[PDB]
């Protein structure tokens, strides 16, 4: 219940903005607690596994190529329906339709520059963290802090 | 018109994280003027008082023994509409469904921990007020600043 | 597409208040590019050209009279769908009725100080631009972002 | 001894300024905790016993006439060398003078409109405390928080 | 005298970076009333006036070249001390020795890209200014605000 | 060589306190880029060897176990002077010395609660990253940014 957890991955457009830290911090002012980060290269594969459902999308190829060019910052909260929550913080798909207050409706204008990606359900979120995060990178026994949950 | 206030409270879970300065600074900037304030430990009777319309429900004991748990800071804020205004800046019920800008939205996530609790109505407004403040704790002559009234 | 233009104005009451760099960062973080700007008092002519659609409202002259009573700072701001994107940034019209992350919606209470005016449609924003600020005044080569746009 | 106090008070100028919430949040961060809050409007007896130190001061009269001219938000914080530190947050006595970073560094410019007073000793915090507030509107349970104190 | 003058300029750096409404905010706060506002691309004729005093540089035609590289944001403020203040503000020559707190020890690490440029006194500033703006861009009614000047 | 690379580490009190965006953000501000981050629980032998220049110091084995007490995130800035830019930006060992704009001046009160860990010497950083961080883990490409540098 409490314990579940999302996939973050600040975009290559992101790191190059130095907006990490921005972003980190939104999340930690929430309450969700970071239970893994890195800073990495994404591979050609890793690219095309995390966005599968996407193949056969004219924009897939783009999007492959965009991921992989620069470092990308990984990270894993934890906390009461973070999944969707996280959604709600980073916005829409479209940056100009993403609210003021969300991370894309903040900083973001182009679909292709999104700033930040994040999975879209409990389902999707166990695939990308397994996918991204070794067993080990994960902190375990994670308690909960009395001033935010009852 | 431009006279009506709310009561505000900072919960003991927004006390204890110090977000006392954050709340206050955003009604300060929205332009809403500040004619009470004041630290206090809530006395179970004033816990049961505030909240009476919930005294049948479940979890009211559980909210009262926490709301007299640790120190809470309580406002007044007058200004135009500042009733429901306050409650849009607040955002809903659920931390989780509050949209980001709103201060449950952008650092809350249980219901029990929802960091402040403001009036939903003059009705009520003017009863809290009342119950948590005297008369000469709260500013008389209050002049509209021209930069935020017409 | 990605050249387009809106105008944007911090009213009297805006720039009285020291809102002028927050309004002007909130514009650069969202990544729209600012190609026109200065300080000036408006001059009855001017007010009432960049109102001319509300001539025959009850409080034109109110708003008039507002407008040149002080300094305004009017921008130009390019990017993907920005005019859109810069009226939701704002709000709507009541800054009461505005969501927090919008600028009234943060910082306004009187549709009479709404703190920011700004184009509400392409045809507008082309007329507004033309109308406060003469063609050597605006930036022209302007180079996209390649980590705003793909 | 983390049990330490000092006497803090934002002027009449720093609360028309709105600078009530930035304030009280920069000693937040600090680690340091909300004793005692409240505003009124200082009492000439008040004012002139505060700053009777300085009782043979051309612009004593001035001084009193300016702190009892409107509201005042006092507060009392409590933590390792709070006296000295709360001061070096504060900046010096001219605000031209007070380096950025510090509050009247960042917000002040004239020694008359200093935003925030606070104690110069512990000898002095302790006069000033017990001059501001009852011993019954102090925070009695002094819990040292394990983040910030080991 | 509170009618001190300088003249305040974001460097093509700095708009790049989009800087320039953390700068204006920055000197808001301070209280300091912008007077003159505009952006410009500026000439050879201009950069060369404007660091004449260091014509006898082996790096002058290579400021020269940077300074009218980009556009430029140029700005005048007005208030007490306000020259040196605002020297203090922006940090030393080096960026990497620039205190944080100060603009250049926030966000600036070479000379060559220092973010923002500031006269050196009261004498360089009236000079700078009549270079920079045109009497009719500087605002005439110069008034000042009573919770920042006595 | 704006090459230079430190080692920096968010202590696990900055983390419990939510610090870690903040920090991180402070340095993408400055214009220094990351080339390595991660989020672990430090090793008593890691622990060790980090602070194994006091080895000597009878507060030795209490650094260690709290070190080593939770989760920690260290980074890997470059840029010119970035060692002792970094230490600029943290402070100075004792938390109430540290200057407000620092990150220990702004946060912290207790030595051993520093928030943040620094390389003090260019020949210190080269060996913490290599103790801290694997080649693999670090970014190869170093692009320099024209806006940061010459
Ligand atoms: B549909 P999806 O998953 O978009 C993934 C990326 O696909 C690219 N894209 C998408 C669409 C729909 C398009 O028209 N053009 C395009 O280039 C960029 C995406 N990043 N996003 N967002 O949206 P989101 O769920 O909001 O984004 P992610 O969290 O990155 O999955
Ligand atoms: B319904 P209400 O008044 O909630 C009051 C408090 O009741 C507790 N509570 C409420 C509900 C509905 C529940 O399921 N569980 C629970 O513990 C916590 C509340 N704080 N809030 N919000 O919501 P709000 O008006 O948003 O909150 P307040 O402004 O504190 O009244
Ligand atoms: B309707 P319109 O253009 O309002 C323009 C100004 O008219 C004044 N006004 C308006 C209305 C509808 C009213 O009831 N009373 C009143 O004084 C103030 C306006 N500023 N705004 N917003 O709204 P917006 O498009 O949100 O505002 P602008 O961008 O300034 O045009
Ligand atoms: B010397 P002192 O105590 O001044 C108190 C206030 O008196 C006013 N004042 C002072 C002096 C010395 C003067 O020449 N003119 C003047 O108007 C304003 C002060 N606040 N300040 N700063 O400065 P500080 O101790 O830094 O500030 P306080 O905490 O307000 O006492
Ligand atoms: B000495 P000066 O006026 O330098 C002006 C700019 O010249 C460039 N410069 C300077 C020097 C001395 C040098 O060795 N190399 C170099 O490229 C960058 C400057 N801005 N700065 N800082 O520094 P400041 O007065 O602090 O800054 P300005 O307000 O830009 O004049
Ligand atoms: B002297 P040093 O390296 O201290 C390291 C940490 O050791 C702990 N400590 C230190 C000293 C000297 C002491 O008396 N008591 C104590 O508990 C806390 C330290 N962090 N700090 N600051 O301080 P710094 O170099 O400023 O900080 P680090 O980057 O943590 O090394
Ligand atoms: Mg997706
Ligand atoms: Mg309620
Ligand atoms: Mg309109
Ligand atoms: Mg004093
Ligand atoms: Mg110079
Ligand atoms: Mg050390």
């Amino acid at each position: 219940v409490n314990k579940e957890r999302t996939f973050l991955a600040v975009k290559p457009d992101g790191v190059a903005r130095g907006l990490v830290g921005e972003i980190i911090a939104r999340y930690e002012k929430k309450g969700f607690v970071l239970v893994g980060l890195k800073q990495l290269v994404p591979t050609k594969d890793l690219a095309e596994s995390h966005y599968a459902e996407h193949k056969e999308r004219p924009w897939f190829g783009g999007l492959v190529s965009f991921i992989t060019s620069g470092p990308v910052v990984a990270m894993v909260f934890e906390g009461k329906g973070v999944v969707a929550s996280a959604r709600l913080m980073i916005g829409v798909t479209n940056p100009l339709a993403s609210a003021p207050g969300s991370i894309r409706g903040d900083f973001g204008v182009d679909v292709g520059r999104s700033i930040i990606g994040g999975s879209d359900s409990v389902e999707s979120a166990n695939r990308e963290i397994a996918l991204w995060f070794k067993p080990e990178e994960l902190l375990t026994e994670v308690k909960p802090n009395p001033n935010l949950y009852e």
